[PDB]
């Protein structure tokens, strides 16, 4: 199980930024750079059916190491590192045997402390792999794709039974596009998992179910000083609808498995407003009468308005909660968290505040949790991650790929 | 008194319209034909010390008729029409012994009616004076230009007794920059008077105290999933700013000399938002109260915020109620009550609610109430005049000049 290590800091490197907003899929040239070398170590390794098409999609096969009726699984990465902030020229940092205190990132007043990240003290002993302060580090999602590598290098060159692993690496996960043109089809797997997952023993296979509610205010301008029973103001009417969803059920007053409304972004003048809503909640019930509030908070402010004066609502579903389909068969998580626990880990299991492609996927016909890859504090300079939790993530999946043949 | 009408088409013939947010004064080239055209007018008049400044204010002096120590007046008009609706290709409709029904506005489906304005019912047996319903009129100011005119002729060509009078063409006027560079000291008139307002009667010189308020809110964004105690939304201070701002005094629910916030427009997303507010009011208290009010409103709103997250509020005043600077002095107002009287026309003082430019001068040494124009529905399509009460215009104020002559 080497080059972990190497093969990430070699992904590192590269600069894999996604940007938002454009129509090209993937949405920049570095992750087609990724794409290539990814392309390029999965022929040298000797993976077969290895694709990589139009839209930037990396697909491969090691096949069967027995035989035996053993259903084909499959492992998901991503190549692109968060827009909101660089990827572009990372220098990792190594601290090796960390022993608690706090971290210089690079020369300059930037630190990674223990008081600010509590978790710190959770990895008494290990190698941390940090940032100079100056960018992101990419452990989300390079860590992932290094750790499926790295299960590759070692399924394939030890004593290990397993029937087909199929892998892949996709483009845009961070601006929505991760699932999008993705071919469960000729991938082929009867169930995968992402490797996007937080620190050692994360395990996900709940998600939020998300839609967005956008509002058009139409009022009615005219001069003020003589606007009396004529001028229908349209931010009044915004402030009066928003003043109408629950404060106490705002992502600023809610945690773990409680849903909520959020107002993203507003504007606009006398004439006209719009507002932009989203709702989150992993019940559907609990989704369903989140959209009815919106609408009858709207119809309530809509009460009489000179009919060229309304407020429309358009609300449109972004994705589903994942549970029901990756929990209707019980192996998928049963063999990951056997897997787990031969492997001396505890399965932590936590709802996802939010979505993933695994999500998307788990409604295209490819049930699909997310597994652990190690890495934390995901998005800024403060992202980190530490080669003991990568290599736990390399053995789990290792693990489930053996368990998977034992019961096949 | 000749030519009023044919001056008054002529100079409706003139695109002259201004425009919003341009540094040069005036900000279209329009205005500088209509400059050009009424200063050849008062050359050929034989006015005195007539100018036009590199800013575009066009003055003269009719000098006094007889001798005595008769104070110096005069009569301001602007030359630019509004941004709201275009005064391109004006073509005029007259109507002769208006008789009541609907107008036609040039072919096509466009009316001026009695039903809509009732105004038109007071009007009968006049001479009403139309747009094809494809542009603005002009009325607004160009009745005012052509009645100054007008009454400069009737001044220098009869019989009748008067001292110097003043007259000025201001350029900017509907984009606020009427009276910035106005020069009162090369005017040199004791006091004067625009002719900017609307029907018969109509003597103004009571106008809004204005101010602005601009609030800008810093807030603290991210990711929803995890924002609890973290995420500070500066939407949601706006909305609760604004849900403290007295719907009752809004423009849509006042009147007449009753003050008001208005709020013109607000933008923002989760970290950052701003509000732009007004407040009118007629009362120099009720107006410092309606400051304090807001700022107390911000305060509330910004209870306790992790100090990178606040509520800036930056109030400027616009302009002032020019009462006090009118009523000072007696004879101003008197003399053109008296001169209405003389006329057989009844005196119609309502309060200014906004301000004019009238307002402006009567801070920089030159007291200056508003005088009639004889025209109607100031920035739309719907805009109209009648003759007769364009000929009323220039009889008030040539008998305000043979009274102020009178008296000196
Ligand atoms: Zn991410
Ligand atoms: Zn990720
Ligand atoms: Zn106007
Ligand atoms: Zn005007």
């Amino acid at each position: 199980m080497d080059k972990l290590l190497e093969r990430f800091l070699h992904y590192v490197s590269l600069d894999t930024q996604s940007k938002s907003g454009v129509r090209q899929v993937p949405s920049t040239e570095g992750q087609w750079k990724l794409l290539r070398l990814l392309k390029q170590q999965l022929e040298e390794m000797g993976l077969v059916n290895i694709t990589l098409s139009e839209k930037g999609t990396l697909m491969a096969t090691l096949p069967a190491n027995v035989e035996g009726d053993i259903p084909a699984i499959g492992f998901i990465s991503h190549v692109d590192t968060s827009p909101d902030f660089s990827g572009k020229n990372v220098n990792p940092q190594i601290v090796e045997n960390y022993r608690g205190g706090d971290i210089a990132l690079g020369i300059g007043d930037e630190v990674l402390s223990p008081v600010m990240f509590p978790v710190l003290h959770q990895l008494l002993g290990q190698t941390l792999i940090t940032t100079d302060g100056k960018t992101l580090l990419g452990a989300d999602d390079k860590a992932g794709v290094a750790e499926i590598m790295t299960a590759l290098a070692v399924l394939k060159g030890n004593p290990i039974p397993h029937g087909d692993i199929k892998v892949a690496f996709t483009p845009d996960e961070e601006v929505g596009k991760g699932a999008k043109h993705f071919d469960v089809e000729a991938f082929g797997a009867q169930w995968a998992y992402t490797v996007d997952g937080g620190g050692v023993g994360e395990l996900e296979f709940e998600n939020f179910n998300a839609a967005s509610v956008n509002i058009k205010i139409v009022g009615n301008n005219v001069h003020p000083g003589t606007a009396k029973g004529v001028m229908v103001n349209a931010l009044s009417l915004a402030a009066r609808i928003h003043a109408e969803v629950p404060a106490d059920e705002a992502p600023e007053t809610t945690e773990g498995y409680e849903g909520f409304y959020h107002l993203a972004s507003m504007k606009g003048t006398v004439d006209r407003a719009e507002m932009h809503y989203i709702i989150r909640d992993f019940d559907r019930k609990q989704f369903e009468a989140r959209k009815r509030k919106m609408m009858e908070i709207a119809k309530k402010v809509g009460k009489g308005l000179h009919p060229d004066c309304y407020i429309e609502l358009v609300i449109e579903d972004s994705y589903y909660n994942m549970r029901e389909k990756v929990v209707e068969h019980p192996h998928i998580l049963d063999i990951a968290q056997q897997a787990m626990r031969d492997c001396h880990i505890t399965p932590e299991m936590k709802p996802i505040r939010g979505g993933t492609d695994g999500a998307q996927l788990s409604f295209m016909g490819l049930p699909c949790p997310n597994l652990f890859t190690g890495g934390y504090n995901y998005h800024g300079k403060h992202e980190f991650v530490t080669l003991e939790g990568m290599e736990k993530a390399v053995q789990v999946i290792v693990r489930i790929a053996e368990l998977t043949a034992k019961r096949g």
